[PDB]
């Protein structure tokens, strides 16, 4: 049929942030820093608006891979605030003709 071996996964996170917060993704595999805050992936606020307070990042991950992950907020002090437990979980899909995936999460 044709299943790719890599999937570009977009993590769309709804999160209301103050000026000077940045948002990172960290998770349980080496691509997501494994689980080190300093190896986490910076999300962009390019698409953030008042009615849709969206941060996002796209990460190419290998198909069929599972992991756990959390988002973290870093205020200017590099005080870290982590999401609440539990860890979130995801499996990158493995499906015919599918090279993109979207994960839709809301800070909690």
């Amino acid at each position: 049929c044709t299943t790719p071996t890599a999937v570009a996964v977009t993590f769309d996170l709804t999160a209301t942030t103050t000026y000077g917060e940045n948002i990172y993704l960290v998770g349980s595999i080496s691509q997501l820093g494994d689980w080190e805050t300093s190896d986490g992936i910076a999300l962009s606020a390019d698409k953030y608006t008042s009615s849709d307070p969206l941060w996002y990042v796209t990460v190419t991950l290998p198909a069929g891979e599972s992991f756990e992950y959390k988002f973290i907020r870093i205020e200017s002090d590099d005080s870290v605030e982590w999401e609440s437990d539990p860890n979130r979980e995801y499996t990158v899909p493995q499906a015919c003709g599918t090279s993109t995936a979207t994960v839709t999460d809301t800070w909690r």
